[PDB]
């Protein structure tokens, strides 16, 4: 479970770790990263990453600032 767990980790999308450019499909690319990423359990990755960004989760994946941004602009 540990090893699947990241294992959507590094299997999301790149677009989530990196900001988007000028496109629009890294939206719907890194959208897609967003929600495999953020439906899949929890680990100390996960605790460790919301407490290095100070966002408020636990149940949920982790997600980057910049991955925020990518989704917000994908729903427009
Ligand atoms: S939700 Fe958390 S544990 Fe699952 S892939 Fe995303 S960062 Fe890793």
């Amino acid at each position: 479970m540990d090893w699947r767990h990241k294992a959507v980790c590094r299997d999301e999308d790149p677009e989530l770790f990196f900001p988007v450019g000028n496109s629009g499909p890294a939206l719907a690319q890194i959208a897609d990263a967003k929600l495999v990423c953020n439906r899949c359990p929890v680990t100390t990755e996960c605790l460790s990453w919301a407490l290095n960004t100070g966002q408020d989760s636990g149940v949920w994946g982790g997600m980057s600032e910049d991955e925020r941004r990518a989704l917000k602009r994908r729903n427009a």
